[PDB]
RNA sequence: GGACAUACAUAAAGACCAGGC
């Protein structure tokens, strides 16, 4: 429901326009309860159809009048910085998370490289990233990118394997590599319910062929695993014993919301102020 | 991965009988 949104906006006023696009349904934008930002500077748009769509982002259809209204609304530039927050419920299948999503990793990549500006800035959620497809899409990213990184903010809960990458300045030249990636999402369409799928979007030897790149994947990766472990450990830990604490909690919340100069208030509806007073 | 039924209301009706001015 746009909590990214919300803070975008109350952080930069009326100053800056926010554009949408998700899942029709129980997780569709909330606009009603941006209580700290002014929702008027939002606009949901769910693909083909414009109000009437379904917002599939994984559909190119919504991905393509999306990105023609986006150009339009943008003086034909994009915007300034796409973020991407896609995710699914894969209970029972958590460990296949990363194979379940990549086509949704896919098609938030390809909107970035679709309505991004130049020296523009991308910030997408992924899960595990073991998989040489999820790899090959980072790969496209870095080539794509001035400086791209793997992190995960102390915001993520620590157990699980959500981390962003995060992408910054969007060079110039980079229309073949968004047709390549459009041109793939319609392959995994054609591939829904077979026994086939697209398995590489950059061939191995290539990817290996960075040894500068490959270095920082390997110990992205198995630097989060060894933290994740310690973390799902601790978890278990702290379910055979209840008594188990964290009692530095409220400090590191307090010192967190000073260093991000976040206000440490109540989330309070607003007050209904009448016209005259206001 | 909350109420004073402040509903004063039991008044059968109907009948005969007795008395009052």
């Amino acid at each position: 429901p746009g909590g990214f949104s919300e803070y975008v906006l109350w952080r930069k006023k009326w100053h800056a326009k926010g554009f949408g696009m998700t899942l029709k349904g129980p997780n569709d934008f909330k606009l009603e309860d941006f209580y700290s930002a002014s929702s008027e500077l939002f606009e949901p748009y769910y693909g083909e159809g414009g109000i009437d769509g379904d917002g599939d982002i994984t559909r190119p259809e919504n991905i393509s009048a999306f990105r023609n209204f986006v150009l339009d609304n943008t003086d034909r530039k994009g915007v300034h910085f796409l973020m991407a927050d896609g995710g699914f419920s894969v209970e029972g299948q958590e460990n296949l998370q990363e194979i379940l999503s990549k086509q949704l990793l896919l098609c938030q990549f390809l909107m970035a490289l679709s309505i991004v500006r130049t020296g523009g800035h991308f910030i997408c959620k992924t899960f595990d990233l073991f998989t040489p497809f999820s790899v090959g899409l980072v790969y496209l990213l870095y080539c794509c990118f001035e400086r791209v990184c793997l992190f995960k903010p102390i915001t993520s809960r620590p157990a699980n394997s959500e981390r962003y990458v995060v992408c910054k300045g969007l060079k110039v030249g980079i229309d073949d590599v968004r047709d390549y990636l459009f041109a793939v999402n319609i392959k995994l369409n054609q591939l829904r319910n077979t026994d086939s799928d697209v398995n590489l979007v950059v061939p191995l030897e290539v990817i290996k062929g960075d040894h500068e790149f490959t270095d920082y994947m390997i110990r992205s990766n198995e630097s989060h695993c060894s933290l994740q472990i310690k973390a799902l450990a601790k978890i278990h830990a702290f379910v055979q014993d209840t008594t188990l604490s964290e009692p530095r909690q409220a400090e590191i919340r307090k010192e967190c919301l000073r260093l991000w100069g976040i206000p440490d208030q109540a989330r309070v509806a607003p007050s209904s102020s009448d016209p005259k007073s206001k």
